[PDB]
DNA sequence: TTTTTTTTTTTTT
């Protein structure tokens, strides 16, 4: 039984993983390697009846509604079709933005329709990765050998297409499969150590080894939210496990200002963390995040980051030595960061986190997924958890339309007007309208927009 | 095994 790597990429309908809909899912299994030993697996997801894709999406993408009806599966056969593959053993399940946008979509694909939403990323021996933070790990900590791409700002990007262009390799999906892949490839050349480094860290508790909660030991910690201005870094001291997240750590950024930390209370240091920056005023701002250990974050230990790469990212040293030695000599402050933290809709599409599923519950949905589509009204399951019964609703309704009875049938078309209210209607073809305004004299967008029109009036 | 819709940021469609 071989370690495979799955490089993975969705095209989809909208940005939102719950509320929009897959359109095209590409993918390849490669060994450890990452040289490919499969053939490549490209397919497309019909849309349901009950729903419009996002008018920029499909701008971007070139796939329209139409195309994915003509060329796609329903979202059961789809979502099984992606399940085999992902649960293959000793599968590690990786892309480009994946752990923050397509494992997302999956977790929420495999919720509409029956399968665990999770045991894809550990279940015999399968694992998940994240190439973004690996290419941003590496120009901040060994940029040499690689060739970092720049904006109109001289910022670092990290845009797949601008790394690969920058580096002499090559939106399709299975074309963003491939310069996942290459990008792979050139790091682990380039920086075996690094990438050795952070492959071994995805294990939490390789991460938990790592993090001195009541030593508050500082780490290196790469990441988006630190903006590409650092070069995503800076110097870390965890002070917390977070109440209410088991999956989270809280951590102070020592490169921050810590006075409001120091001199605040918990909760105006709460009421300080949620202003926005425009809506923020004279006042320092909270330098606390929080890392997420499920996530592959980039933890290495603080001396990681070398002199000359920090002097590099104009990252202060000392300035974060003495952030730690005040935080270390006012052990008070890890009381208010934590209580900051220990504070706390009816569509069942975006209800996946709400929680796990109860045991009886699961043997039951378990029955639903093992059941043939026409077998499903002879069956009357009793469910629990109350997202159940919806969540086999629009299963169902969606996936087996040819199967509803007709109070099911009525349920359905109640169910449309309540999405397609007239109000929604309005905002949909206000969009459309003031899109074909902007690229009127594009023939490829327009023709799109148009396609989009007629897919709704068909539809409706 | 997991964190949904207050903040940071940047990328994903
Ligand atoms: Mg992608």
């Amino acid at each position: 039984q071989q370690s495979t790597f799955l490089f993975h990429d969705y095209e989809t309908f909208g940005t939102h993983p719950a509320l929009d809909r897959p359109a095209q899912f590409a993918a390849i299994r490669t060994d450890s390697e990452f040289n490919v030993i499969g053939e490549p697996e490209v397919f497309y997801c019909k849309p349901a009846d009950d729903y419009l894709p996002q008018p920029g999406a499909v701008l971007i993408t070139g796939i329209t509604p139409q195309e994915a009806r003509a060329k796609g599966e329903n979202e059961a056969a789809f979502a099984a079709r992606i399940h085999s593959l992902f649960t293959v053993p000793k599968t590690c399940i990786l892309g480009y933005n994946n752990v923050r946008f397509d494992d997302e979509v999956t977790r929420n694909i495999f919720y509409r329709n029956f399968y665990d939403p999770y045991a894809w990323s550990w279940q015999h021996d399968n694992s998940r990765w994240d190439l973004l933070d690996v290419m941003r790990a590496c120009y901040a900590l060994r940029p040499e050998g690689i060739n970092w791409p720049e904006n109109d700002d001289g910022l670092p990007s990290f845009r797949l297409e601008h790394l690969t262009k920058a580096n002499g390799i090559e939106h399709d999906a299975m074309a963003d499969v491939y310069a996942t892949i290459a990008m792979a490839k050139l790091v682990k050349t380039r920086q075996p150590r690094l990438f050795d480094y952070l492959f071994t860290h995805r294990n939490k508790h390789k991460l938990m080894a790592l993090i001195d909660v009541p030593q508050m030991k500082p780490l290196v910690h790469v990441s988006g939210m630190f903006g590409a201005w650092r070069g995503n870094t800076s110097w870390v001291a965890p002070l917390a496990w977070h109440p209410e997240n088991r999956n989270a750590v809280i951590m102070v950024d020592l490169a921050g200002d810590i006075s409001p930390l120091l001199e605040l209370d918990s909760d105006t240091l709460r009421e300080r963390l949620y202003t926005a920056k425009t809506d923020l005023g004279d006042n320092a701002a909270v330098p606390v995040k929080l890392v997420h250990i499920n996530k592959c974050p980039v933890l290495a230990q603080a001396n990681t980051l070398r002199p000359e790469d920090a002097d590099r990212l104009g990252i202060n040293r000392q300035h974060c030595l003495d952030n730690l030695k005040i935080l270390r000599e006012n052990p008070q402050v890890r009381e208010k960061v934590v209580a900051i933290f220990a504070e706390a809709s009816d569509n069942v599409d975006a209800q996946l986190y709400n929680g796990f599923f109860s045991d009886a519950d699961r043997a039951a949905m378990k029955i639903v997924l093992e059941t043939e589509p026409r077998n499903l009204p002879a069956l009357d399951i009793t469910f629990v958890d109350k997202r159940i019964e919806k969540l086999l609703f629009n299963y169902r309704a969606r996936n087996f339309p040819g199967t509803l009875d007709y109070a099911e049938q009525q349920r359905w078309l109640e169910h449309r007007r309540q999405v397609f209210t007239p109000e929604f209607l309005q905002g949909y073809a206000d969009e459309l309208q003031m899109l074909v305004q902007q690229y009127a004299d594009d023939k490829e967008k327009v023709a799109l927009l148009k396609a989009l029109w007629q897919y709704a009036e068909e539809i409706v």
